[PDB]
């Protein structure tokens, strides 16, 4: 399909589309790993791979773009991927850092 920006709208129906159609989750965090995704997705989407971004951490890395529905948590630093479908309702990447916004 063209080339299109990942809209909230879009994020969620992915949000979704990857945890029910297979295993993102809880899988290890990593660079490449995150970067094939994007590409991945963008293949798969044509979302230009520009909106997978996370808060810094420590703890719990929120996604940047609202309505994509995955966080990274630490395993107990080490990341593993999680869905979580609240992070449709709250933009959390938001109060916890609206310097970024």
């Amino acid at each position: 399909v063209p080339l299109r920006p990942m809209t909230y709208k879009g994020a969620v129906d992915l949000s979704f589309f990857l945890k029910e159609k297979g295993g993102l989750e809880g899988l290890v965090y990593s660079q490449r790993e995150k970067e094939i995704l994007d590409l991945w997705v963008y293949h798969t989407q044509g979302y230009f791979p520009d909106w997978q971004c996370y808060t810094p951490g420590p703890g719990v890395r929120y996604p940047l773009t609202f309505g994509w529905c995955f966080k990274l948590v630490p395993v107990d630093e080490v990341l593993k991927w999680k869905f979580d479908s609240h992070l449709a309702h709250t933009h959390m990447a938001r109060e916890l850092h609206p310097e970024y916004f």
